This record gives structure tokens, sequence and C-alpha cells, in this order.
């Protein structure tokens, strides 16, 4: 089992980290969402799945920077919605195929009315996202560690 991004680097084999950029829209309202779609970034894939069925939960989902004092926010996770921050370890994908599939996971993020100006800075870190990897084979039990950047600043009025 192992992840990539789209343009691109790699986790490999065993669990690891790496570090996601993310465009986010750069007005938002209080009312309204940003919506981070981490499924066409993130893809991740079975290396024997004729054999092999690995599962995949969010371990963990966590909060910085401009989100976490700035925002509330859920998460969704292969058609589930949970608070983000997550209060607990999701249900499981299964993955059985050496062909890349999306990491399901999608973030909900909308402003607190104490949000006013730049709510989160160009480059600055704004949530952790775990993945773990487990499977019906043997006791691989690896995390695949997601740090998310913002790629642009983020305006709430006024
Ligand atoms: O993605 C599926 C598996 O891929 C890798 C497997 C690591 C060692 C391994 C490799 C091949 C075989 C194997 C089994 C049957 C036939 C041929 C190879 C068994 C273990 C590891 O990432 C496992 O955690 C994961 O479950
Ligand atoms: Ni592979």
């Amino acid at each position: 089992f192992a992840c990539k991004t789209a343009n691109g680097t790699a986790i490999p084999i065993g669990g690891g980290s790496a570090n996601v950029y993310v465009n986010l829209a750069p007005v938002v309202n209080v009312g309204q969402n940003l919506v981070v779609d981490l499924s066409t970034q993130i893809f991740c894939h079975n290396d024997y799945p004729e054999t092999i069925t690995d599962y995949v939960t969010l371990q963990r989902g966590s909060a910085y920077g401009g989100v976490l004092s700035n925002f509330s926010g859920t998460v969704k996770y292969s058609g589930s919605s949970y608070p983000f921050p997550t209060t607990s370890e999701t249900p499981r994908v299964v993955y059985n195929s050496r062909t890349d599939k999306p990491w399901p996971v999608a973030l909900y993020l909308t402003p607190v009315s104490s949000a006013g100006g730049v709510a989160i800075k160009a480059g600055s870190l704004i949530a952790v996202l775990i993945l773990r990897q487990t499977n019906n084979y043997n006791s691989d039990d690896f995390q695949f560690v997601w740090n998310i950047y913002a790629n642009n600043d983020v305006v709430v009025p006024t």
C-alpha cells in the first residue's frame, strides 16, 4: 500500500509524511463554506490485491492556524460527515486494486463571526489529516500523514 499526490510527491510502503498545498476560495463570508476536496489530490493503491485487502481510515483530522481559530468545520469521509477537528477514527474504506483511487476526504469549513480580514495566510499550515492503513494479511499498521498548506490568502469580510 502506498500513496501519492497529483503533481506530485509520494509516501512509500510503510507510511511517512508529505506536504500538500490546496487552493482556497479567496473570499468567504460568515455562513458560506470553504470546501477543500483532497480526493482530487491524494491517491492510494493496493500493491497485491489478489491476496491482500487494505483497510484505510481517517485516523485523525486536526486544524491549525487560521482554520483552527477562524473557522468551524466538518469533514466528509467516504459518504459520511464528522466534526472537524475529528473526535474519533472513522470507519474504513477498502482498497483492493493496483489502480490509483482517491482518498475520499473533504473538509467543509465555515468562518466564525470573530473572523474578519485575512483569516488564512498564504503558505500557512491549516490542517493535518492522518491516514491509517492496515490489512487482512499481517500486522502492518501504518500512518500516512498529510500536512495541508494554504496556497493563497482567504479573506472574511468586512
Ligand atoms: O498493498 C498491499 C500490501 O502491500 C505491501 C505488502 C508488503 C509486503 C508483501 C508483499 C507481497 C506479498 C505477496 C503475497 C502473495 C503473493 C505475492 C506477494 C506479501 C507481503 C504493504 O504496504 C502492505 O501493508 C499492504 O497490505
Ligand atoms: Ni505500488
